[PDB]
């Protein structure tokens, strides 16, 4: 900490007491939220945060470069063949990817099967230039259960029937039961310190999404107020998978309004999500993952199945 410009061990020790630990925490900063700490002057975090940017290299890129930036992006399977074509190879890090739809569509068993996936090695797809090996060693995941569904059993159950050990899935993902949109909020915001104690944590889960806020500000004359909770909640989510190159998955429901239906979450979620999903149910099992929204792929459906051992096909 140190390293960055004008900054002696007294105002680094300050910092990492604030929280501010990491060079991209500082860069992304703002000079208000820095001058919040102590002996931290104005000019003091005016001139770290540009030292930081600095050493981190945020500036204007072109050519080649711009190709570069987009390999360190690496990509999680579904196990499903389908699923992971229309995902243009996989879920994304650095971008929140939502899935919403009707009852028992699916949306907590893509949430699970993510966890276990995250223990194979072999479904972390990857350029080895621009990922390191490093980077992606000892993955964890951190699933904020927001419905009070997550299910141990079926994390167990799904890692069999892929090789996986079980326990060694639940023993790297972090669960945390939310009852409200306050403690979902907060537990979102404190996946620092989860990091800050050397755990990698690649994969965020958040299933429900929208349940806490809707059932809160119920009038409508409050929506206001909602919406502008619902989209800190959102800026938070992107921050974090971008700045922690980890994958951010989120389900969300289905409003009777008018195709058919839409997801719920307003404009902010709309615009908030990266790449947006609707699933639907098939014959049986069968089901199918429609995208319709993204900013390079174009919309398609992804047919798929949830059986004993999660998503196939
Ligand atoms: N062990 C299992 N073996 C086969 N199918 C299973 C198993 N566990 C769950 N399912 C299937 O998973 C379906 C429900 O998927 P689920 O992801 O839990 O619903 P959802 O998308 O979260 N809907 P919602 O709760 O309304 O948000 C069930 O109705 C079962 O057919
Ligand atoms: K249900
Ligand atoms: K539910
Ligand atoms: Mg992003
Ligand atoms: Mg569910």
């Amino acid at each position: 900490l140190t390293d960055l410009p004008g900054v002696g061990p007294s105002t680094a020790e300050k910092l990492v007491e604030a929280g501010y630990i990491d060079f991209m925490k500082i860069a992304t900063a703002t000079v208000g939220e820095l001058t919040d700490i102590e002996g931290i002057s104005e000019k003091a975090a005016a001139k770290m945060i540009m030292g930081a940017r600095d050493l981190c290299d945020l500036g204007f890129k072109s050519g080649i470069d711009l190709l570069k930036q987009r390999s360190t992006v690496w990509k999680l399977s579904t196990s499903s063949s389908e699923l992971d074509s229309v995902l243009g190879g996989g879920l994304e890090s650095q971008s929140v990817t939502e899935f919403a739809g009707v009852f028992g569509s699916g949306k907590t068993q893509i949430m699970h099967q993510s966890c276990v996936n995250l223990q194979n090695p072999e479904f972390l797809f990857y350029d080895e230039e621009a990922v390191s090996k490093g980077e992606v060693a000892q993955p964890k995941a951190v699933y904020i259960d927001t419905d009070g569904t997550f299910r141990p059993e079926r994390i167990m159950q799904m890692a069999e029937h892929a090789g996986i050990d079980g326990q060694t899935v639940l023993d790297n993902t972090f669960v945390a039961r939310a009852y409200n949109s306050d403690m979902q909020m907060l537990f979102a915001e404190k996946i620092e310190d989860l990091i800050q104690e050397g755990n990698n944590i690649k994969l965020v889960v958040i299933d429900s999404l929208t349940s806490t806020f809707r059932n809160e500000y119920t009038g409508r004359g409050k929506l206001a107020e909602r919406q502008q909770k619902l989209g800190r909640h959102m800026a938070t989510l992107n921050k974090l998978a971008d700045l922690f190159n980890c994958v951010v998955l989120v389900t969300n429901q289905v409003s009777a309004k008018p195709m058919a239906e839409q997801a719920i979450g307003g404009h902010i979620v709309g615009h908030a999500a990266t790449f947006r999903f609707f699933v639907r149910k098939g014959k049986g099992d069968k089901r199918v993952a429609k995208l319709y929204d993204s900013p390079h792929l174009p919309d398609a459906e992804a047919i798929f199945r949830i059986t004993e051992k999660g998503i196939q096909d």
